């Protein structure tokens, strides 16, 4: 299983570490705190502008381009590291495709107008992540009859959406979205079953790190939760997960080649 990109393709016959690069000299910091991921082993920069926690300021156009546009090309002009860029709007996928981005990574699924059209123009692989609504209010009351098969659904019917605006189904990723519009119970229902999501033969994305399905078990902070997320990134990549997306690379990927190991004996 591969994906294809700018020239090059990601071989996703092992499990990806995916650094997170949060742009909130901003560029000179960005580019160094790229340049340490990539030596701890991450093979794919996720760069991003807007935050998706319910507080967060809606980022303007003028302001995600200014913040997200130089760090993407000052990366793809520097190293050989793919380069994921989480963004919703189609100036930035445009944008973004044009600099050297490898990956659109949104979280809305392209749901923005102009998004779905955008992003099969760059003709660039694209991530569906499963939300419940929308970052503001997702957390308020959460509810599924089902959740895995809630999910499922969604993944059904943006594979078709994409399909049918003439991305195929060979540059899609899917991402249950883990803490978008879920309680506890919810997240671990998901990580459970995850190796199911394997029916659609498409890569399986995963974002854990840090994160309240890990918070609210341990009773600690932000800071705190490293063990939990290694914990986390070792169930998916167990059951198959392609890329992991994280805070803390080093960590990551020696836990990643664990797992390797053990697959590799399987
Ligand atoms: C951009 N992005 C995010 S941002 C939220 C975050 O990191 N929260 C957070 C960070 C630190 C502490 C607590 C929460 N999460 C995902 C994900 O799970 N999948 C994909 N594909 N993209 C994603």
């Amino acid at each position: 299983m591969k994906l294809f990109a700018q020239g090059t393709s990601l071989d996703l016959s092992h499990p990806h570490v995916m650094g997170i690069l949060n742009v909130t000299n901003s560029l000179i910091d960005a580019v160094k705190h790229a340049n340490l991921m990539i030596n701890a082993g991450a093979t794919i920069i996720d760069v991003g502008g807007e935050s998706t926690r319910p507080g967060a300021a809606e980022v303007s156009v003028e302001e995600e381009l200014q913040r997200v546009i130089p760090v993407v090309e000052a990366i793809a002009q520097r190293f050989e590291v793919w380069i994921s860029v989480d963004t919703s709007k189609p100036e930035v996928i445009r944008e973004s495709a044009k600099v050297g981005a490898h990956i659109i990574n949104d979280i809305r699924s392209l749901s923005e107008p102009g998004a779905l059209e955008a992003a099969a123009e760059t003709g660039l692989p694209v991530c569906l992540m499963h939300m419940q609504g929308n970052p503001k209010t997702m957390q308020e009351a959460p509810k599924y009859d089902d959740v895995f098969a809630e999910v499922n659904r969604y993944f059904i019917e943006q594979i078709a959406r994409c399909e049918q605006a003439g991305i195929a189904k060979e540059k899609l990723l899917l991402d249950p979205g883990f803490g978008f519009g879920k309680n506890l119970s919810h997240n671990y229902s998901l990580l459970a079953r995850l190796a199911e999501f394997h029916h659609f033969n498409l890569p399986l994305l995963v974002g854990m790190s840090r994160k309240s399905m890990i918070g609210q078990l341990l009773n600690v902070g932000p800071s705190e939760r490293l063990s939990g997320s290694l914990a986390c990134a070792v169930i998916a990549a167990m059951q198959g997960a392609h890329i992991i997306r994280v805070h803390d690379v080093k960590e990551t990927v020696e836990a990643m080649r664990v797992v390797e190991a053990t697959l590799s004996a399987k």
